[PDB]
């Protein structure tokens, strides 16, 4: 076929019931994730090709960057609760990987403050039980699906994007192939 199991995607031996339709995992410490976000705009190009009625979910993971890694998962939970993903994603990536000015929870907080979220609003979110369960959701989703690497994308709890098998001579062509694959899997 043109799309084949084991080439543009892999199938999960152990499917996950009730998962979000399009589930993406990343880490602010993950260099390909940085590419995916700021150079390729993968999430965005996928959305643009998804049928609609389809929800996109993106979660942070713990297994990179130790203590800071966890702080970042809680901060992403804050970002999701407040709906400010689109204001902190870029400064968090660049603060971790470009300028290396993020070294403690306090520095993570500075990024939110600078993006215009109020201190009181951030600290209350940070400490809320709603953020606790949002942290729990992120961990459970990674747990359900075998996750030992990022960037990762899962479709309908059954298929896993396999980017190793798409030509990388041209970045634009890679993204489109990637996005078209998600759509195919979406319609499967």
């Amino acid at each position: 076929a043109q799309y084949e199991d084991g080439k543009q995607y892999t199938t999960l031996e152990k499917p996950v019931a009730g998962a979000p339709q399009v589930l993406e995992f990343f880490s602010f410490f993950c260099p390909h994730c940085y590419q995916f976000e700021e150079v390729l705009h993968i999430s965005d190009n996928v959305k643009k090709k998804l049928p609609e009625g389809v929800k996109m979910t993106k979660y942070h993971v713990n297994f990179m960057g130790g203590d800071l890694g966890k702080d970042l998962t809680q901060a992403w939970a804050v970002a999701m609760a407040l709906g400010v993903e689109d204001k902190v994603t870029v400064p968090l990536f660049e603060g971790v990987q470009k300028t290396q000015t993020i070294r403690s929870a306090s520095d993570i907080r500075d990024v939110f403050i600078n993006a215009g979220i109020k201190g009181e609003e951030y600290d209350a979110a940070w400490n809320s039980f709603v953020v606790k369960s949002l942290v729990a959701q992120q961990e459970k989703a990674a747990a359900d699906v075998q996750l030992r690497g990022v960037p990762a994308m899962f479709v309908n709890g059954k298929y896993q994007l396999n980017p190793q098998g798409m030509d990388t001579s041209n970045m634009d062509v890679f993204v489109q192939q990637y996005a078209d694959t998600v759509k195919y899997l979406s319609e499967k």
